[PDB]
């Protein structure tokens, strides 16, 4: 049996309206031993808010038991430490897995929008590029809009550790060349904890 | 018991006949009770005997580590031949087998575009030169920066990202002093991929 611990979504922790949560996933539970017990602690103090989602039966005669704990936005952003304690009959000793936010001074991202290369103008579609660099930690959310409507044909690279100790990434939005040439306005939206109101956007148009 | 890992060649090694592409089979957690290890190599299911096995190395956790390296032909790898490493040990109920090959699928030619720094970034001491590569399959690729015939140092490249059409794309960012950019120096982004003619292409960028 193995224990995995997953952090909340960056967008959930940056907006008060949303609900962030820490997920503790237990895999490779055998048929003979389906009993799994969960204990949650926050900086040592034990909490009792966790809930256990229904367990799945996978393609190899095992079970995946998942426990979810809701966290406060400010506790996570302050660097509080969350640990998941798992006990099972097959285990010799209880397993403890620990997670928290990355430590360090947060740094404000810089957002630049880049128009399509002149070479790409011969194609039927063009690439709109959003460059975000110099931010820390790596938790971040990027979205594209146009006239207040979310564009959906975009892909974002994972954060990459830059040479100065910060992170950078690129986001690529693909639109029809006709939409670009007509003067439409496209925006790149960035959410990070070091930004004022955790939000900024840069526009891009011909 | 022992665990087996199988590593593919480096992309530059398969794309240039001057270099030597290799496939590495690694066996870890070999106990002192049964330190003997045997390797059997198979190319498309046919056994080969030109592999080089290196003497076992004792790790500080009281376990041995044995490595076997097979040299491959460039055209064999690019044609999708499967390579199989078979590891035999007396502590194993059965031999362990691992197979590796190039990703299946029709190759697609990369498109390379160079993007100048954003006008907003010109207020900084450092500016960002962006190289965009998209539409390539498989994801094995090499991206390098150079200027005036000499390689550049301060560049980073993102991992390949699966796009919406089933092909890959990535970005490479070169960081230079604004003074060098504004003086008209020419920076070029060179890309190595199997779908390219001569496996090499180059796109320049300057002011
Ligand atoms: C028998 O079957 C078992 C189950 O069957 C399934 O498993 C597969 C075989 C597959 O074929 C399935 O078809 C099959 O049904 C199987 O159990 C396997 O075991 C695997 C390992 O043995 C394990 O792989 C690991 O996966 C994790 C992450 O897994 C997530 O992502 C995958 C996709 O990549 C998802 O498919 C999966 O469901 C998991 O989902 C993520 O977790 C949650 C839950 O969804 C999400 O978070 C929440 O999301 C919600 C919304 O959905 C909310 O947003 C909420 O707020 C969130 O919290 C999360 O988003 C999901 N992810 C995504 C993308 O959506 C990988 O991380 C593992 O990679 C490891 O790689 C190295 C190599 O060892 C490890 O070292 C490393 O560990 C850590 O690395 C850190 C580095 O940063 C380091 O700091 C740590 O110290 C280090 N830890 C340790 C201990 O070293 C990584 O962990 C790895 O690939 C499979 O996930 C698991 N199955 C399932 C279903 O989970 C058995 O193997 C199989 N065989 C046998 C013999 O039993
Ligand atoms: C006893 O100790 C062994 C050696 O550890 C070292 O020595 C001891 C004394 C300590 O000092 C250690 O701190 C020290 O590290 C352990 O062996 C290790 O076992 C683990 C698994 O149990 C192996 O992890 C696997 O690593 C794969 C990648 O490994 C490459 O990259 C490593 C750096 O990140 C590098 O250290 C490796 O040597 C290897 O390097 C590549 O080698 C090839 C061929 O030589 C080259 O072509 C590449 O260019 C090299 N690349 C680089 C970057 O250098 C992972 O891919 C792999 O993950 C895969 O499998 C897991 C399942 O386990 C999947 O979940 C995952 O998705 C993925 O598919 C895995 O993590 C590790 O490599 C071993 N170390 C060595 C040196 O071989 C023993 O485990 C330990 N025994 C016990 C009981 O503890």
């Amino acid at each position: 049996p193995s224990v995995f611990l997953f952090p909340p979504k960056p967008k959930d922790t940056l907006m008060i309206s949303r609900t962030p949560e820490v997920t503790c996933v237990v895999v490779d539970v055998s048929h003979e031993d389906p009993e799994v017990k969960f204990n949650w602690y926050v900086d040592g103090v034990e909490v009792h808010n966790a809930k256990t989602k229904p367990r799945e039966e996978q393609y190899n005669s095992t079970y995946r038991v998942v426990s979810v704990l809701t966290v406060l936005h400010q506790d996570w952003l302050n660097g509080k430490e969350y640990k998941c304690k798992v006990s099972n009959k097959a285990l010799p000793a209880p397993i403890e897995k620990t997670i928290s936010k990355a430590k360090g001074q947060p740094r404000e991202p810089q957002v630049y929008t880049l128009p399509p290369s002149r070479d790409e103008l011969t194609k039927n579609q063009v690439s709109l590029t959003c460059l975000v660099k110099g931010f820390y930690p790596s938790d971040i959310a990027v979205e594209w809009e146009s006239n207040g409507q979310p564009e959906n044909n975009y892909k974002t690279t994972p954060p990459v550790l830059d040479s100065d100790g910060s992170f950078f990434l690129y986001s690529k939005l693909t639109v029809d060349k006709s939409r670009w040439q007509q003067g439409n306005v496209f925006s790149c939206s960035v959410m990070h904890e070091a930004l004022h109101n955790h939000y900024t956007q840069k526009s891009l148009s011909l």
